[PDB]
Formats: C-alpha cells, structure tokens, sequence
C-alpha cells in the first residue's frame, strides 16, 4: 500500500521511548523547556520502567516499579503507567509538575 506503517505505529504512549539509556535522555530534556518527559525500560531491573524529567535547569530519573503487575513510584501506587503520568499533571513530582511529552 503506502508508506504503510505509517499506520499506526503501535501506539505505546507518546511519551514511551523503549530501551533508552541515561545519557540520550538526558541530551534529550537538557535541550527541551522544562516539564518535558518521557518513560523507559529500566537500565537496572528487566521490566521495571524510569520517568525522566527536565527540571530546575537539569534533568531527573525517578522508578515506575513493577508491583503484583501495578506500578510503585517513590511512595505511590498506580494501577497503570498513565496513571501515575496523570499524578504528576495534577500535582508536583519534585521540582514541578509534568507538562509535555518527549516528541518522537
């Protein structure tokens, strides 16, 4: 047909980024205004996932661990990985709250 996939690609969140390290997160939000964000799979523990944020003029990484199949953050428990993105929409993480996703 077309380009073709461009259909849909697959439709994880727009702030989904998959096996990303540190490094390319952080040249990424470093460079974006701040309250940019994304969710990746987790350099340290195999399906876990990490949010990273630009904040206070650097950027941050906070776990989203995977708990009885629900997600753990800081403290928190959310049912899902959108959830606790909408959390962080409506209240503050730590130096601000979320605004917008990493563009892809």
């Amino acid at each position: 047909g077309s380009s073709g996939s461009s259909g849909m690609a697959e439709a994880a969140a727009p702030w989904y980024h998959g096996p990303l390290s540190r490094t390319d997160a952080e040249n990424s939000l470093l460079r974006m205004p701040e309250g940019t964000f994304l969710v990746r799979d987790s350099t340290s523990s195999p399906g876990d996932y990490v949010l990273s944020c630009s904040e206070n003029g650097k950027v941050t990484h906070y776990k989203l661990s995977a708990e009885e199949g629900k997600i753990r953050i800081d403290t928190h428990l959310f049912d899902n990985l959108d959830a606790a993105i909408t959390f962080y929409m409506e209240h503050e993480l730590e130096y601000s709250s979320l605004k917008q996703p990493l563009q892809r």
